[PDB]
């Protein structure tokens, strides 16, 4: 098979780099490993999580760490803060609080495709802030195909592709608003030690800008939906048992997540307060009987939770072997010749296009450690590159295979490959600007 | 709701013990917490895992530990050693290697009900060694009901309940052979730091003995009776994993002495199984019981809450005279007896999650090897044989809408007493 070969080709690459690199053994090991993992995660010949589990089992056998010390990465507070976000999402889906949020808002538009689709995007993004990205897409597709049936003429495609590609992007832009939403955010927060409200100060404003900037680009390429009528055909929804409760807990949780800084300070200064709140939410939702555990076990992506640990293990493997400082020495002249504009532009550009070929999180899982630790060897705060890398990681807008949401609206069997491949090629450039713009603004 | 009250009553209980107990404040906290958690886990007002997650958020807020230090319990090497067993199960089930293991064995009996039912038990136990207990029962139930169709006499119950209660017990007794099999076993290994081959030297002989003793009691009551793509690979990988797990002691030592070698072997299996393409991760993620994996961490955090607060030494001091008045026989007989019946009323693992920390840490304050009480407790925890709701395998063969509550309650009442003897018997021999 292909992937069995990519692994074999990668295994050879490691053995080659291992015996032939002419540096201090620690650097040779860290270099060989970083290459090995980079392939397995970008090619994905092996499952992201399988590669994640491979990270510790390597460091342990090659004397970098001891077994228990390596595994301890998989229990970082962010993992549980993310697992708390999973149970918080699983709750309002099994409860239907996502459905009622779509109807009550989508019915606010009386019957206009103009104010409908503009409401479909705002809801898809708002829902990605807390639930997910791949999950929010599948939940929206039937609601879009339902609306896009009055103008059911396929020969009227562009009226019916603008709404499909629009939500698939709003789900990705929504995941850039909060620490929960896309693993990349958690990978950055866990790498540089970000709080929920810390990452929101970065991503949310960026998403505020990217959503209009993204619709404008979608609008002014082939919008033909001004006229149209609504066919809300199905049983309406209605606030049932504790859908207000889930909203209350949710709102309460997000209130503590936002006001965690003063709440925690005016409480004794606990360590991972946001992680506790995420764990506290898991409790309230269970005491309030609103969600069973079987639900969370399905919704939770334990592979990403395992990936989180694998990514932190890598970050620590780069340091212990000095590969973080060795690469900073290697880039000394190169990076001194470059400006930080070129850097954040090269990085942003590199990822915003790199994420088109590989998984969103699999890209951050590899670059967030390298750039953060190398930025550290340079004595630079790994926050900027990490948040930057983590944000541009969720900027997959060209071909599918970049993000599941892309392949979700593509399986609708209507939007042409070429159609998507070129809207993202424009949006990618748009973000490289906005990001480098915002990345420059978020400086002083 | 019923359970919603237990929680409220338990919060009050904590406030009461907290405000009214007159001991060093730490003992009040550790005692209050131990009671709080003890209720939540035996009553199950909250899901086992919800209570487990409640442990760290408690210790963290009540200054016992720091958030990250508390959470670090959920990454113990035993947890990952068990996750390897899950991928090892998901592999050979998604491969179908468990069914073919039942067919190849079940057809070896030419056409005899006498040798038929006796073969259904041996496979349920063999499959519980590696797969699970609730899963081994549900996986066996269709295969068990299938045999009981030639002689389908309805009011021929005892001919048709001995085979149902036999597997429901063989699934629970089978899980006492290896560190993978039943969560209680893993809880002991994580508490006292046992290796895979260490726990097998203890449990496997006991499982060798308990299975016949269990069928004999059922017998002598009213008994009137293609190897495809890489199924050899799954079998190969599996065998390789178990070979390293057994010979891990010399293999690891003759390699540089890695720390949690069994955990490495367990994680290596997850890798071999994935490189060999024989099982996808979505399979491993489904078969894996992440709730139990989270529970493992919660139980270790409690154990550390008992020590950090001194409740282990306070209870060791409180039980000082009582245990000195008792022989070690009297102690392990009270203990063994205490659980073998407690496991009838509460979950198998929920019993070990609470008793293994308390007894192990107190036994340690006595300067005693906490292995015996811990391994003992973990074994007697899987001795639920009376009423249903003791173990899913019990409630699995019970949902057949045929086996009477009283019928099971008195065959198990015989097995329970039978086990209290066997356990205390072996527990006494395993001393010097
Ligand atoms: O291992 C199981 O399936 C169940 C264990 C228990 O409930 O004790
Ligand atoms: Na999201
Ligand atoms: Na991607
Ligand atoms: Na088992
Ligand atoms: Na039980």
């Amino acid at each position: 098979h292909r992937n069995s070969l990519i692994v074999l080709a990668d295994v050879a690459l490691f053995l080659a780099l291992y015996h032939f690199l002419p540096f201090e053994h620690n650097v040779v090991l860290g270099i060989s490993m970083l290459a090995f993992i980079a392939v397995l995660w970008l090619t994905e010949a092996l499952h992201v999580t399988v590669t994640a589990i491979l990270v510790p089992v390597m460091a342990v056998f090659f004397g970098i760490f001891e077994t228990q010390a390596a595994l301890n990465n998989f229990a970082n507070s962010i993992i549980f803060l993310f697992l708390g976000g999973f149970a918080l999402a699983a709750a309002m889906h099994h409860q239907g609080l996502d459905k009622v949020i779509a109807d009550k808002v989508l019915a606010m538009a009386q019957g206009k495709m103009s104010v409908a689709v503009f409401m479909l995007f705002g809801v898809t993004a708002l829902l990605s802030m807390w639930i997910s990205n791949t999950a929010t897409a599948a939940m929206m597709l039937p609601l879009v195909l339902g609306v896009l049936s009055k103008v059911d003429a396929d020969k009227q495609r562009s009226t019916y592709v603008f709404v499909l590609l629009g939500v698939a992007y709003s789900a990705s832009i929504g995941g850039i608003a909060t620490l929960v939403g896309s693993p990349p955010n958690a990978i950055a927060a866990a790498e540089v030690g970000l709080s929920f409200t810390d990452w929101m100060k970065f991503g949310l404003p960026t998403a505020m800008m990217m959503l209009p900037m993204a619709i404008a680009i979608l609008y002014f390429l082939l919008k033909p939906t001004l006229n149209g009528m609504f066919e809300l055909d199905r049983a309406p929804v209605n606030w049932d048992k504790g859908k207000v409760v889930t909203l209350g807990i949710f709102g309460l949780t997000v209130f503590l997540w936002i006001f965690s800084s003063p709440i925690n300070a005016a409480l004794g200064g606990f360590k991972s307060f946001d992680t506790l709140v995420a764990l506290g939410a898991i409790l309230m939702l269970s005491f309030a009987r609103v969600v069973h555990w079987k639900e969370i076990q399905k919704t939770a992506d334990w592979g990403v939770l395992l990936l989180f640990g694998g990514g932190l293990c890598l970050s620590n493997v780069l340091k212990q072997t000095g590969t973080s400082v060795f690469l900073a020495n290697a880039l000394s002249d190169m990076v001194s010749h470059m400006g930080i504009f070129v850097v954040i532009l090269v990085v942003a550009t590199f990822v915003v296009f790199l994420t088109e070929f590989a998984s969103n999180t699999a890209s951050a899982a590899l670059l967030i450690p390298v750039f953060a630790t190398v930025a550290e060897a340079f004595g630079m705060s790994p926050v900027l590159l990490s948040v930057l890398i983590a944000v541009a990681a969720s900027c997959a807008f060209m071909l599918p295979v970049a993000t599941p949401p892309n392949a979700i609206v593509f399986a609708s069997g209507h939007i042409k490959q070429s159609e998507m491949m070129r809207v993202g090629l424009y949006l990618n450039i748009a973000c490289i600007g906005l990001l480098t713009a915002i990345a420059m603004l978020f400086w002083q």
